[PDB]
C-alpha cells in the first residue's frame, strides 16, 4: 500500500484572549485575537513535523512544493490565516522555495509561497458564527442534564470567583470564558490574579476542558456544526480516488471546535479539549484496485466503529459509514 | 505635513497563461493561470521599494510588522493571493519576523494575514462572464472599437492560419497577445511563420484594447465603482477614528486598476503591466488634511488636484459624491 491523499484540519495558535480578568492587569504582546509569536512558532514546528512525515517518510508530497499540490481553505479570523501560513512556512520552509535565472531565489531566502483561499465570516464550514455557535449550546447544551449536573457541582465556587476576578461568573459559560485567559496567562508565565490560589485556577481550567469536549460527545450537536466539513473531507477522498482532483493534500485552518465537530460527528468525539496547534488527518492508501483510510489525532491513529484491528477500513466502508451518519440526521 | 495613512492596489506578477497559441509547442513552468516564479520575484521587489518609501523614507509604518497596522484584501485566485505574500515578503522581509531572542519561523519570516473575497465577488475582479457581458453590451459595438475591429481586420485571416487559435475580432487578438506577451517575457521563440512586426502589431492592438475598454467612465464605474468608493472611505476612517489601519491593500488585476482610474475620471492611455500598483496617499497638518494619487511611481494629476497634484480630502470627497450622483 502507498499513501496517495491526505486531508488535515488545524486548531490556530497560542492567540491573546478576546475576554480579560477585571481585577489583574495582563497585556498580551498583540492585539485581542491575534496570533502571539509563541502561536505562529507552534504551528511552524507542526509545519516541520508534517514535512518528515509525508514529505522525507511517505513520499507523497516533494521536497520543493508543486502548484496545485495542496488546496488550503482557513476561517475568516487573521489568527487563522496567520496559524496556516505558519504552518506552510514549516511545511515548506525557507530555502525550499522557487528560483528564477541562474538559481538566484524568487523571493529573500528563498520562502515558498502557498495560497490560502479565506471563508467569509458568515460560512459555518469552519467555525460556526459566534451567535449561532450560543443558539445551539442553548438550545441543544445548557439544559442538559449533564450541565446542569456539572454546574450544581460547581456553582458553590461563583462567588468566590468573581469577587476574586470581577468577571460576572454565574454560570458555566462564564467560567469557560475565564478559563481561556488563565490558559493563556499561565502559557505566558503571567502571575495569577491576587487571591486566586493555584488550586482554583487548576480547577478553573478543568471546568473549561471539561466543558468544551461536553458539547460535542452529542452527536446531534457535532452534526448540526460539523456535518458539512466532515462530508467535505471525505469527498476530497473519494475526488483522489475517482481523477476529478489532483490536490494530494486538501488543509482546513480552524479551530478548536473544527476539530471537536467533525471527531464528533464521525462518532469518535473527543474526552478532552483540543489544545493549541491540535491537528487531525484522513489518510488514504492504494494497493491496486484496493483502498483504504486511516484516521490520525494528534499524532495516533483512532479507531473508528468501522475499522479494523489496524485502524483501518475501505473507503467503500468510509462512505457508506458516513450515508448512515447524514441519514440519521 | 505627514503622511497618516495609504490605500493601495497591485496588478499579479507574471503568470502563466490560460490560452496557448495552437501552432507552438508553449511550456510554461507552472500550472496555467498560476503565478510564476518571475511573477513571484516582481511582487518581491515591489514589496522593497515600498518598505524603502513608507517605511525608511515617511516612517509612516515601522520596520517590524504591528499586527493590525495593514489591512489586506485579495480577489479569489491564486496569482492574486500569492502576489500579496510576496509583496510582503518583501515589505516585511526575512529578519525582521517575530521572536519569542530566537526566531518565531524559520529566517524570521513576518506572516501577514491576507484575505480573499469570494469568487462571485465584484469588489476587486468583475467575474469573466459578467466582464464580458458589460464589453459586449458597452465597448465591442462603440464606434471606437468597430473603427480599430475594421483597421486590424484585414490580419485575421494570416494570424489565424500562423497560430491555429480562431482569429475573428479583437476579442481574439487580445487572447493571443496574452500568450505572446508572457512567451516573450520567457524568451521563447515566436510561432513558426509569425513576423516579430505581426507579433509586435498583435500586443499593441491587446494593450490598445484593454486601455480602449475603461476609456468610458461609465463602463469604468460600473466596474470599480465600488472599490473606488471603498478606498476613499479607508481614508476618511483614518480621520474619523473608526479605523486604526495605517494601510489598506487590495490585491488584484489589471482590470482592478484600470477600472479605479477610469472611475476617478484619469483612465490609463496604456494597459497595466505586470506588478503595476496604484496609491492613494494621506496626509495631516494640524486640522488640514490633504490628498495624493501616485501611479507606477508618478503622481496623476486629479482635475480637482492643484499645482502640487494635491487636494483636500474635503474636495475629494466632494468629487466622487459628484461621480456617485452621476452614476
Amino acid at each position: 500500500s502507498k499513501l496517495i491523499f491526505v486531508s488535515m484540519i488545524t486548531r490556530h495558535g497560542d492567540r491573546a484572549p478576546f475576554a480579560n480578568i477585571e481585577n489583574a492587569n495582563y497585556s498580551w504582546g498583540t492585539e485581542l485575537s491575534e496570533l502571539t509569536p509563541i502561536g505562529m512558532n507552534q504551528e511552524y514546528n507542526l509545519g516541520l513535523q508534517l514535512r518528515k512525515r509525508y514529505i522525507d517518510k511517505f513520499g507523497l508530497l516533494p521536497e520543493h512544493y508543486v502548484d496545485q499540490s495542496i488546496y488550503v481553505l482557513s476561517s475568516h479570523t487573521n489568527r487563522t490565516v496567520v496559524s496556516a501560513q505558519s504552518l506552510l512556512m514549516g511545511l515548506y520552509p525557507a530555502g525550499t522555495g522557487p528560483l528564477i535565472g541562474d538559481g538566484d531565489p524568487a523571493i529573500k531566502d528563498r520562502f515558498q509561497p502557498i495560497p490560502i483561499m479565506t471563508l467569509s465570516a458568515d460560512s459555518r464550514l469552519i467555525q460556526f458564527p459566534y451567535e449561532q455557535y450560543l443558539a445551539v449550546l442553548k438550545k441543544y447544551v445548557y439544559n442538559s442534564p449533564e450541565w446542569q449536573n456539572k454546574t450544581k457541582e460547581a456553582a458553590p465556587n461563583f462567588a468566590k470567583w468573581q469577587q476574586i476576578l470581577g468577571n460576572r461568573i454565574s454560570g458555566l459559560n462564564d467560567v469557560i470564558t475565564v478559563g481561556d485567559v488563565l490558559i493563556v496567562a499561565q502559557a505566558h508565565g503571567k502571575p495569577l490574579p491576587k487571591g486566586l490560589s493555584q488550586e482554583d485556577a487548576d480547577q478553573i481550567i478543568a471546568l473549561t476542558d471539561w466543558g468544551l469536549a461536553q458539547q460535542f460527545k452529542s452527536q446531534k450537536v457535532s452534526y448540526i456544526m460539523g456535518g458539512k466539513l466532515t462530508n467535505r473531507m471525505i469527498e476530497d477522498l473519494n475526488n483522489a480516488v475517482n481523477g476529478k482532483s489532483k490536490y494530494k493534500m486538501t488543509y482546513y485552518s480552524g479551530h478548536d471546535l473544527t476539530l471537536l465537530e467533525v471527531m464528533g460527528t464521525l462518532g469518535v468525539p473527543l474526552d478532552t479539549a483540543p489544545g493549541y496547534a491540535s491537528n487531525l488527518e484522513m489518510e488514504l492508501y492504494k494497493d491496486g484496485d484496493i483502498y483504504t483510510v486511516k484516521l490520525r489525532y494528534n499524532g495516533k491513529y483512532v479507531k473508528l466503529p468501522i475499522m479494523d484491528k489496524n485502524n483501518s477500513c475501505s473507503l467503500d466502508a468510509l462512505n457508506k459509514y458516513m450515508q448512515s451518519i447524514n441519514e440519521k440526521f
